[PDB]
């Protein structure tokens, strides 16, 4: 797979693991000091059952896109969606919203694909088994600023 | 049988009267056990949480009004009824006769067409005393 | 369902599919070389209509037991019958005939259950749609050589 | 849907008839392409020798019977079919519009239980005309 993607999603998953606390049979997440940019990712936290315990943003369509089968192993997946749903996942002021505006006019039946990483953190003395799902919010279709063209001379 | 039909259908109609659809979710209030399903075949309400009974109800049975049979063992039929029900002594003899005995139980399905107030309800009623004790 | 039963009945069904030829608006089945054990199964072959095209053995009662609604999808069913009818499905020399003899004295009116498997083979260039039904001739009640007993100590 | 199922499954069954297991190895005698695998997930025979198609077949798809899709570009779908195949003029039009157009092809996986004759065969069948020309 793409290496930058692996670094970003796994890194974010691990980071959330370090910020999660378990108190009163409930998960909370610390907002850390000195965090310099907002990651273009959305994190979900599940227990061993598949019950959603913590969700970073309430996107009801995306939570349903996450298949129960995915939650049982460490792996990578993709969710195919449309341009109106991808604009949901990004802040209204993020500069990819303008890229999505230009996709809408060129072809509003344009499909967008989001990477999804699942990682399982085994139960430890003061924390149960946490399954963390991180979604990349910028679709693969818009990663690049240009497309190579094959010229022969 | 005529008598068994009157018993299971009347019981199914009684729960149709008691069922109320509010906030997009069923709400019932109050020798049979009754389960209620929706048009997709999902289970909306059960009179008692018995996981073996639920499973034995074949989902094809729900597409139609019809009368069926559900086979289980004497230990499960005995754990269906109250701990000091009248028929425990009768099922005790058939157990000491044959520990692995086979009980079968009658099952009525009936579909209630949708209405302004409430959607299609499919109601499944199990006779909790088997046909072996009749 | 039981995994041995699935493999037995589907395997036999596919086998019969490979051995079927369609000639002169009629089905025939090859008897293959080097066929070691004989499956303890009875196969029926039907056309898209529900008309019987080929039966492995003519057992009127069992052919009438195959409900026409079964023929419309791929699925597994069961036929509840009695000991005398089950003896009709097995060769007189097969060793479960003596198990059937021992049931017939232990309990007069014992019920026997046979598994049944329906698989549809779509029409191909040289063959119309074929619906094959395989019956397991050993009833489930006699599958096992013993019954576990729950001992506590 | 229904029409493509009859086509891809009929084809997969046809290759099951044509498959023979001799000397502990497979041998098949002879608009789709068919691949045949073993129980472990390894590929035992393919009707062509196209590396991108072989890879696009996700190894999880092999554990069950089911129907999938595989996406590739218009140039790879054009190179899949014969040089002067019927629908090349159609795909030439889609290239002239969008050089990098996206085509998607239907895939059918099917498992054939082991047998005295041969072991479990898993048979995968690609429709070589994409769903965009339907
Ligand atoms: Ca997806
Ligand atoms: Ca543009
Ligand atoms: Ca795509
Ligand atoms: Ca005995
Ligand atoms: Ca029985
Ligand atoms: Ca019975
Ligand atoms: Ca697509």
């Amino acid at each position: 797979m793409d290496k930058t993607t692996f670094r970003l999603l796994r890194g974010e998953s691990n980071l959330f693991y370090t910020l999660a606390k378990w108190e009163n049979n409930k998960i909370s997440v610390e907002l850390p000091e000195n965090l310099d940019m907002q990651s273009p990712t959305m994190t979900l936290i599940y227990d061993e059952t598949g019950k959603l315990l913590w969700t970073q943003r309430n996107i009801p369509w995306l939570i349903k896109s996450i298949q129960p089968e995915w939650l049982k192993t460490n792996g990578f997946h993709e969710i195919e969606t449309n341009v109106d749903a991808t604009s949901t996942l990004l802040s209204e002021d993020h500069s990819a919203q303008e890229k999505l505006k230009e996709v809408r006019e060129d072809d509003d039946d344009a499909e967008m694909t989001h990477s999804v990483a699942v990682n399982i953190y085994p139960a430890t003395a003061r924390m149960p088994q946490l399954t963390i799902v991180v979604v990349d919010t910028i679709p693969i279709e818009l990663k690049r600023s240009y497309m190579h063209h094959h010229h022969h001379h």
